[PDB]
Order: structure tokens, then C-alpha cells, then sequence
């Protein structure tokens, strides 16, 4: 599956393949757009299939509903939602487009890399563990980005130690997803991945 959007303020491609013999994928993500805003938000359902998808789906709908508040207000209410579920690990990133700045949070192993032109990149460490409803402090990253960076945010299915240099080399979020075929050919595990570069 592939997904191209665009407007003024950032180009994205959302990627996502299931894991070899699964109809439904473990994996969720939301993604809204617009004149104002992005919120982008990934989950990797614990396990896979259908009762993984339990816990990404549920959080994938909490962010559209709350996708105005703060994100470490919406993980919270993601958190809530898993008690009785298998539960799921899971980033969620804001930006603001007219100041350029992005706020993310994340549990688990969802990853996010941002390349600027500057040739700096942010990568941060994930977090332990899964929101599994359990009691958790968040962290929270905020930041301004340099006009021109761009972005991925992906589940534990995309294996790319190199993330960085496909991001710096790349010219578009479609060459950067053509740079990564390589590594959706496998199906071991279910595979999500948003793209954006951001104007
Ligand atoms: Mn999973
Ligand atoms: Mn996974």
C-alpha cells in the first residue's frame, strides 16, 4: 500500500505491507494535513493480525479525535484505551507549520529520524516497553526545523540501520521510498512507514 499526499507546507508518502499470511495489518497510522497543522501518528499492535490490530485501530482513532491537544495528552488517553487489550507501542508527532515547529512522543520501538539541510539529524533513542494501560512518564521533544527537512516515522517491520543516509541522499519522499524497497521484501514482520519533507 501507498498513500502520496501534498499541499504547500509538506509532501508525504505513507508505505505499509502485512506480514507474510495476514489479511489484516498489526500496524495502524493516522495522518491529517492542513493548512495549519500535521499530525502523524504510527502503532505496532502487539503481535499481529487481527488482535494486534485491536490496539493500533483503537489508537489510530484516538489521535483523529484528539488530534488538537498536546501529544503527550493524546499518548495518555492511547495508554488508557490498551487496558484491556493486547496493547501496542506507538509515536506521535505535531508539527506547526508557520513557526516550523514539532513536538513528538513516543513508547516502544517506533522510530523517528528528522534530516535538516544542515546535515544534523534527530533520532532519538525509543523508549521501553509498550502502552499497555500501566502508569507511564512520557517524554517529549520540541524543536524548530530548518526549511527543506524531512522525515520517517517507522515500525519495527523497516530494519534500516542506514535510515540517515537514504534521507540525506534522496531528493524526494519518492526516490527516499524507492532508496527502501530493498527492504519490504521480506514480509517477516508487518512494515509501516511515513515519509514527509516538509517546505
Ligand atoms: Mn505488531
Ligand atoms: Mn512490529
Amino acid at each position: 500500500m501507498i498513500q502520496v499526499e501534498e499541499n504547500e507546507h509538506i509532501q508525504t508518502l505513507v508505505y505499509q505491507l502485512n506480514k507474510e499470511g495476514k489479511s489484516i495489518c498489526g500496524d495502524s497510522f493516522f495522518m491529517k494535513a492542513d493548512d495549519k497543522e500535521l499530525i502523524c501518528a504510527v502503532a505496532d499492535g502487539l503481535g499481529s493480525g487481527s488482535l494486534a490490530n485491536e490496539s493500533s485501530a483503537a489508537i489510530k482513532d484516538l489521535v483523529e479525535n484528539y488530534a488538537s491537544e498536546d501529544v503527550e495528552s493524546i499518548i495518555e488517553r492511547c495508554n488508557q484505551a490498551m487496558k484491556n487489550k493486547r496493547g501496542a507501542t506507538a509515536s506521535i508527532l505535531k508539527i506547526n507549520f508557520e513557526q516550523r515547529q514539532f513536538t513528538y512522543c513516543s513508547v516502544g520501538n517506533v522510530r523517528f529520524i528528522l534530516h535538516s539541510p544542515s546535515g544534523e539529524s534527530f533520532y532519538p533513542l525509543p523508549i521501553s516497553g509498550y502502552l499497555s494501560g500501566k502508569p507511564q512518564k512520557y517524554k517529549t521533544h520540541t524543536a524548530t526545523y530548518e526549511k527543506g527537512s524531512k522525515f520517517i516515522i517507522h515500525t519495527d517491520g523497516l530494519n534500516v540501520p542506514d535510515i540517515r543516509s537514504h534521507l540525506k541522499k534522496g531528493q524526494s519522499v519518492e526516490e527516499i521510498s524507492n532508496s527502501l524497497k530493498m527492504y519490504t521484501t521480506s514480509r517477516k514482520d508487518d512494515l509501516t512507514y511515513i515519509l514527509g519533507q516538509l517546505s
